[PDB]
């Protein structure tokens, strides 16, 4: 072991069937008031995500093999891997049953025959309470065996499946497809569902073995009545199975509709500094509102037939047994005397068994549709690694006339494609936006769809996307990425990619955290971060995906003459291009286009067959609390909407429904004290039907309270939800940056499911269980007053009981909903690197990772449950031992008490006692149960808020959009309020109508202006004006709508890409079009049957950024801002098509003032000025000519070196 004794598994003597290893923790539980992480207990080997999982693996593949797969009913997950353990409880359960019906039966008739004449005997008592504590004891242990059983293994069947769904789901899939925020959800509620079904469905069978029983007994007390009983629960029978066939199709439609409200919940969350800009924060609120009241609507539909059946009529059989005695009633029975109302009682009594039935249908109903969504899926196609072509030596990459697009129904993009690569040679592309040469590249790893061709391949690679991931780990990790630390390699590979002024600029050390997504840093400074770890992986085929993009022209050259021309000079490197001016060193150049290769060979040979590029080439062109639950949740909860007087008028039902029971009742018992018969006999028929309408009373009133309770709890439910959907979308940019995705998202997932299927049910309960046991504790007060000693004594016990386990309950509960969102976390950022993944083959570690944190998550889930139990144990015994003398000195003083008023005795108290046993477990399991709420409340105003969209006090005229005139002066920022300033004394003065470049070394500052404008930082010092009005006075609002950006990286969102041309429908039909077609794409958009309906998703994986970035382009096109500025606009664009590009947005945005960015010299010499800055601060600066002919200036020096 050497981690934890775990006592369960061990001490076979007479110490661990019943519950008394818990007792140990009891101590420590009120000694310190708490519970802290060292001494939780974690689980043995048994119950370990690593033996049960293998066997389930294997189970479920000889299931699969054993005959053709069509649908294999996935009767697997229950019927066969719990099946041994469940007849364990199907066997005690009849024990228990026959415990608790014939003793106390028996019992109850000899008491009272005992109490006719005690003046017979006086030693024949003893056998009598003999076989009563016999009874009592077996049937208490019995139920407690049975318990435990059924807790124990309900745990493993969902330990197994969770790791076999994330084991399927790391696999290459060409696509999501799945509406990915639906497989958080998969793991998260599918987990739960899987645990009820397993632990609440094995009582059903219960039902039978008792009814049986009854029948048998009422044919051996009467003749002709054995006929009745089965007629009237044969009719019984297909009531519970329309009830499921009923709630099975409205549980699917809820979750299907619920499935995709969780999805766009997920789009708000990595791309918030998206849209912070545009005010696009309304409509998707609006959408979402529409989704949640669909949701809301369906669940109120499903919910309230369940309220129907949480016991509106178990009376129907004492409503059947009453009609057979009053209809064969010959007005005297000759046989009713004295058992008149003992088998009243014990008909009674037999509700309590069946009252459960309806929990355990709805179970199994709902575990039915998850098998079936569980199955779903499963049986996909696993396309990985799989090419079955022969391979060649004395090379690496081979094809042969491959014809490959993206996705089986769209038009293909490659065809016959035909190459070779040798070993250890540098081989370059180039192309266009056509031919796309990154299906190429992703064609060997097996992400690509085949239909013919060869492709052979054999070797190792370490790939390089167009964009970079980053973990959440240190920079010393992610560099290494599970390496052995090493001095002299990690040196070189520091020197060998200009890394060391970025590391000596960080505050601290090299050691540092990045971020959830390296969101601190810019995206050169990530290029070269992933490049690094590319290069000290030491694989041995090197893939990379244009690596010299984004960065600058020194410190690219630089990088290629070092480190790719000699120090990865010993390997394989195939990298795609498109700048020319590092072609001249490469060995060979193969030309593709529209899919199609045309010529390829040596470089040299590319001058005189056709010299189309060589234009271009010619020359320039949490916490966890530490108190009590106080009552402050349960104050705002019941101030919801409808709060006050929907509560009212339920506790106004219940109490009237109560008043009737309870007139109902003393009626009942008034007619049992009558004459046995054949005396004052026609009344019997008309008290029949009295109680006849009484009853339905009830049962209307019921029905109406149900239907107010659920009304009320869905309202409340609704209304706490959407006040917290405006304050997370509204939280600052910090608390983005700091708090990961997963600590937010928990609380939409589980929380959630907990707040609207379990609180209502205990709640009511509670209440009900609290308004029976006043009334009774009054009624004793009423008559006979005289017995008010023992109360005393038990309330104070029960409460020091109840207080002893509250401590345990409460540090249990907040313990096991603390450690659950890391596994959120890492499940999120753990799906969007499949690619990397995959290529790296780096599966294991990550499963090994979530093996541990499942494990750690599920070690207090166990004790929640066995502590309540044992807190049942304990009341039950103390009640048996209470009742057990109070008979007893009933027995010793049967000489000198009369009967009178010792007759009821036993009658009241059973009550008693079983009202004060159900009273203290509900009042625990709803104070376990109300932590929810106090930790969605968490997160109330104390959070920080974001800031405020606008004032509607000072805003400024209409026509203020009139001058762009900027003026910097002394922009200091630290992005982090800790890190050191990364810009310093910044000061400009920009005229109206002038146009500035943007260039630079990398690092640094590039975009360097950005933020200080529409700006969310929290300036600290300086303060800028445009056009003469300040930016900090004036909203937000409405100054984010005055200017339009173009971002560096494309974002597109689900839907169409009309949604957000448009934000509110405010242009026609023909504007958009012209903007289209004016920018190059007139057969961009009319090769597919939509036109302005296209379904985009996942940021426009259908067409690569080189028709992201133009699609960007036209609609920043029609929005026409006062001023429009593009940052890096020309990223991944070829030559040709740059003219056309920059010709347009002159034409277009002719006056306006604009501050363009590029990363090519070349392309920005039209501007009016340039500037540039080395580090932090900008330096001297002027028109493009007059530092042109500056031997001096930084800006020849550079543009000189750049070649
Ligand atoms: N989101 C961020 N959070 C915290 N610090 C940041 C963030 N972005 C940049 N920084 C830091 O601010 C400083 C200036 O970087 P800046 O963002 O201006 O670079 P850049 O000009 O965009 O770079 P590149 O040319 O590589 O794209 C650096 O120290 C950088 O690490
Ligand atoms: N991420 C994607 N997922 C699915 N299909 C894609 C994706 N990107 C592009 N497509 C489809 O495949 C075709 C080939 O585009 P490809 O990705 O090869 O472009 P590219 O030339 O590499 O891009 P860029 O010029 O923007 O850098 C597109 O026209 C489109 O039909
Ligand atoms: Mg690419
Ligand atoms: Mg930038």
């Amino acid at each position: 072991t050497s981690k934890h004794q775990h006592p369960v598994d061990n001490a076979g003597l007479f110490s661990c069937m019943t519950f008394s290893w818990l007792s140990s923790l009891a101590r420590v539980a009120h000694k310190k008031g708490e519970l802290s992480m060292e001494d939780v207990w974690s689980l043995s080997k048994h119950e370990s995500s690593d033996v049960n999982c293998r066997r389930l693996e294997r189970l479920w593949q000889e299931e699969l093999n054993e005959v053709g797969p069509d649908a294999a009913s996935l009767r697997r997950v229950v019927w066969i891997f719990c099946r041994t353990r469940l007849i364990l409880s199907i066997v005690c359960l009849m024990i228990t049953q026959l415990a608790g019906f014939s003793g106390p039966a028996f019992m109850v008739k000899h008491l009272l025959e005992y109490t006719q004449a005690t003046e017979s005997n006086l030693q024949y008592s003893l056998l009598l309470v003999l076989g009563l504590l016999l009874t009592e004891i077996v049937r208490s242990w019995s139920l407690a065996l049975t318990w435990a059983l059924n807790y124990r293994t309900g745990v493993r069947l969902r330990g197994a499946i969770l790791t076999m769904a994330f084991k399927k789901i790391l696999k290459l899939k060409n696509i999501k497809e799945k509406s990915l925020g639906e497989l958080i959800n998969i793991c998260s509620n599918d987990g739960q569902r899987m645990f009820e079904a397993a632990a609440v469905g094995s009582l059903l069978a219960g039902g039978p073995v008792v009814a049986i029983l009854g029948m048998i007994y009422n044919v051996i007390i009467l003749g002709p009545t054995g006929f009745l009983g089965s007629a009237v629960f044969i009719l019984f029978y297909p009531a519970m199975m329309f009830a499921s066939r009923l709630t099975a199709y409205f549980r699917r439609k809820c979750v299907a509709a619920t499935d995709e409200r969780v999805q766009k919940m997920n789009e708000v969350l990595t791309y918030i500094k998206f849209i912070k800009m545009y005010a696009w924060v309304k409509a998707f609120s609006q959408s979402v509102q529409k989704i949640r009241e669909e949701e809301r609507r369906i669940l109120e539909k499903a919910g309230y037939f369940q309220s129907i059946t949480v016991g509106v009529a178990p009376i129907v059989v004492v409503i059947a047994s009453v009609v057979t005695f009053s209809v064969h009633m010959t007005l005297g029975f000759d046989l009713t005397a004295a058992q008149a109302f003992t088998v009243v009682t014990v008909f009674n009594s037999m509700t309590f068994a069946l009252k459960v039935t309806p929990f355990s249908v709805k179970s199994l109903s709902e575990a039915s549709v998850a098998v079936d969504r569980f199955k779903s899926l499963f049986l996909m196609e696993e396309v990985h690694m799989i090419k079955n072509k022969p391979a060649s030596p004395h090379i690496k990459i081979e094809m042969k006339n491959a014809t490959l697009a993206w996705d089986l129904r769209l038009q293909r993009t490659l065809h016959s494609i035909d190459l070779e690569i040798q070993e250890g040679k540098l081989v370059g592309i180039c192309g266009s936006v056509g031919s796309g040469k990154t299906s190429l590249i992703s064609a060997i790893l097996g992400q690509m769809t085949l239909l013919e061709g060869s492709i052979a391949i054999s070797g190792t690679f370490a790939y390089v996307a167009q964009q970079a991931w980053i973990l959440n780990a240190t920079l010393r990790d992610n560099i290494l990425f599970g390496k052995e630390y090493d001095e002299e390699r990690y040196n070189s590979v520091l020197n060998s990619c200009c890394l060391r002024p970025d590391l000596a600029i960080l505050p601290s050390s090299d050691l540092t955290e990045i971020g959830e997504r390296g969101a601190n840093l810019s995206g050169g400074q990530r290029q070269r971060i992933s490049l690094a770890r590319a290069l000290y992986s030491d694989r041995s085929i090197y893939i990379l995906d244009d690596p010299l993009s984004a960065l600058c022209a020194h410190v690219g050259n630089h990088i290629f003459n070092s480190a790719i021309r000699k120090h990865l000079k010993s390997k394989t490197v195939l990298f795609v291009t498109h700048q020319l001016q590092y072609l001249v060193d490469c060995d060979e150049v193969i030309f593709m286009k529209e899919g199609c290769i045309t010529e390829r060979g040596t470089h040299e040979e590319l001058m005189n067959l056709n010299g189309d590029y060589a234009t271009i080439f010619n020359n320039l062109l949490e916490e966890k609390g530490q108190g009590s639950v106080p009552w402050s949740v349960y104050g705002v909860y019941i101030q919801a909407a409808g709060g006050p007087l929907a509560f009212l008028v339920i506790m106004a039902l219940f109490m009237l429904n109560v008043g009737s029971t309870a007139f109902s009742t003393w009626w009942l018992s008034y007619w049992i004290k009558q004459g046995s018969g054949n005396t004052t006999v026609p009344h019997m028929q008309y008290y029949a039907s009295i109680y006849a309408l009484s009853m339905a009373v009830m049962l209307i009133l019921k029905a109406i309270r149900g239907v107010v309770f659920v009304k009320g709890t869905l309202r409340a439910s609704s209304r706490l939800h959407d006040e917290l959907f405006r304050r997370i979308l509204r939280s600052p940019m910090k608390f983005f940056d700091t708090t990961p995705t997963g600590r937010i998202l928990n609380r939409f997932s589980k929380d959630m499911d907990e707040v609207d299927v379990r609180l209502p049910f205990q709640a009511e309960m509670f209440i009900q269980n609290v308004i029976l046991v006043f009334f009774c504790v009054g009624m004793i007060a009423g008559v006979f007053p005289w017995f008010l000693v023992a109360v005393g004594p038990l309330v104070i016990l029960f409460s020091v009981l109840h207080i002893v386990s509250r401590v345990l309950i409460r540090e249990l509960k907040r313990l096991d909903n603390i450690t659950q969102s890391p596994f959120l976390s890492h499940i999120t950022s753990s799906i969007q690197g499949l690619a990397t993944i995959h290529a790296y083959n780096k599966g294991q570690e990550f499963l090994h990772r979530y093996q541990e944190l499942l494990d750690d998550n599920q070690a207090p889930f166990f004790l929640f449950t066995c502590a309540m139990r044992w807190l049942a144990v304990r009341l039950d015994l103390i009640s048996i031992a209470l009742i057990t003398t109070t008979g007893l000195m009933i027995v010793l003083m049967h000489g000198q008490i009369p009967p009178a008023y010792a007759g009821l005795a036993i009658s009241y108290a059973v009550q008693l006692t079983g009202l004060f046993q159900f009273t203290v477990r509900l009042a625990s399991e709803t104070e376990a149960r109300f932590t929810s709420v106090e930790r969605i409340n968490h997160y109330i105003k104390t959070l920080s808020l974001e800031a405020p969209a606008r004032i509607k006090n000072k805003a400024p005229s209409p026509d203020w959009p009139q001058e762009g005139e900027v003026t910097f002066e002394n922009a200091e920022m630290r992005y982090r309020e800790n890190l050191p300033l990364v810009l310093k004394k910044v000061s400009f003065t920009i005229k109206p109508k002038e146009k500035i470049g943007i260039v630079g070394r990398t690092g640094s500052g590039k975009s360097s202006l950005g933020m200080a404008l529409f700006r969310l930082v929290e300036l600290s010092g300086g303060c800028i004006k445009i056009d003469g009005v300040r930016i900090s006075d004036i909203g937000l609002a409405d100054l984010r709508s005055k200017l339009s950006i173009i971002p560096q990286e494309p974002v597109l969102f689900s839907g169409t890409v009309r949604s957000n041309l448009d934000p509110f429908n405010q242009y026609t039909e023909d504007q958009i079009w012209d903007a289209l077609e004016r920018t190059h794409m007139k057969e961009c958009i009319a090769q597919l049957p939509l036109k302005l309906e296209s379904e985009v998703m996942e940021n426009g994986d259908n067409f690569s950024v080189g028709e992201r970035q133009l699609l960007c382009i036209a609609r920043a096109l029609l929005r026409h801002c006062k001023i429009l500025i593009l940052d890096q606009a020309t990223a991944a664009m070829d030559t040709e098509t740059d003219l056309l590009i920059q010709e347009t947005i002159r034409e277009a945005f002719a006056d306006c003032t604009m501050l363009t960015i590029a990363c090519r010299l070349h392309t920005v010499l039209g501007s009016d000025r340039i500037m540039v800055l080395a580090q932090g601060q900008v330096v001297e600066f002027d028109t493009p000519s007059v530092l042109l002919s500056n031997d001096s200036s930084r800006f020849y020096a550079m543009f000189a070196a750049a070649e």
